[PDB]
C-alpha cells in the first residue's frame, strides 16, 4: 500500500467524501468542480492516532472528541504531509492569529479560498480532509505554543485545542503530531 494512492469513482467512499465538500462549500458550490480524490496511508500515525482517541474517549466530558475537518495547502507541501502527517513547527511567520499550531476549517468553503490552497500552473488545488481529535477547546490568540489554560474551576490545566470564537468555532488550531490524521486528498479547480 503507497502513500497516495487515486479512489476509485465507482466507490460508495468516493461519493460519500465529495458530497460532504459539495455541501460545505456554501457560495461556491457552483463554481468548484473535483478533479480527483485520493487515500493517503501513514500506519504508524495512524495507529498512535487511534490511541490518543481512546484516552480521549475515557477522559473526555464534551461528545464528539473527533470531527472530520478541511486543510487547504500549497502543492509543493502534499508529499510531505502524506509522508509525515501535519506539522506546527513549518507554521511560518505569517498569520498565525490565533497560535503556532496546525489550522483546520469545519466548512470546505474557508479551506478552498486561493490564499489557503493556491493553484499550480495547470490550476489544480489541494484541500486535505482529516480526522482531528479537537475534544475540549478554548480561546485561540497569538504566541500560543500549546492551547490556552483552562483557569479556575478545572483539574487539568490545559484545553485539547484553540478556537476563533469559544460559541461557534469555524477554526481549530492543533499543537500535538499526533492529534491530526490525514485521510483524504481532493484535488479541486474553478469551473
Ligand atoms: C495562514 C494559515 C492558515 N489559517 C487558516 C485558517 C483556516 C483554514 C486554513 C487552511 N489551511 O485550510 C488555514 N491556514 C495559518 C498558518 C499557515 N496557514
Amino acid at each position: 500500500s503507497m502513500n497516495l494512492e487515486r479512489l476509485a469513482e465507482n466507490t460508495g467512499e468516493f461519493q460519500e467524501v465529495v458530497r460532504a465538500f459539495y455541501d460545505t462549500l456554501d457560495a461556491a458550490r457552483s463554481s468548484i468542480r473535483v478533479v480527483r480524490v485520493e487515500r493517503v496511508s501513514h500506519p504508524l500515525l495512524q495507529q498512535q492516532y487511534e490511541l490518543y482517541r481512546e484516552r480521549l474517549l475515557q477522559r473526555c466530558e464534551r461528545r464528539p472528541v473527533e470531527q472530520v475537518l478541511y486543510h487547504g495547502t500549497t502543492a509543493p507541501a502534499v508529499p510531505d504531509i502524506c509522508a509525515h502527517g501535519f506539522n506546527r513547527s513549518f507554521c511560518g511567520r505569517n498569520a498565525t492569529v490565533y497560535g503556532k499550531g496546525v489550522y483546520f476549517a469545519r466548512r470546505a468553503s474557508l479551506s478552498v479560498q486561493d490564499r489557503y490552497s493556491p493553484p499550480n500552473a495547470d490550476g489544480h488545488k489541494a484541500v486535505f480532509v482529516a480526522r482531528v481529535l479537537t475534544g475540549d477547546y478554548g480561546q485561540g490568540r497569538r504566541g500560543l505554543r500549546a492551547p490556552p489554560l483552562r483557569g479556575p474551576g478545572h483539574v487539568l490545566l490545559r484545553y485539547d485545542s484553540a478556537v476563533d470564537c469559544i460559541c461557534q468555532p469555524s477554526i481549530f488550531v492543533i499543537f500535538h503530531d499526533t492529534q491530526a490524521l490525514p485521510t483524504h486528498l481532493i484535488t479541486c479547480e474553478h469551473v
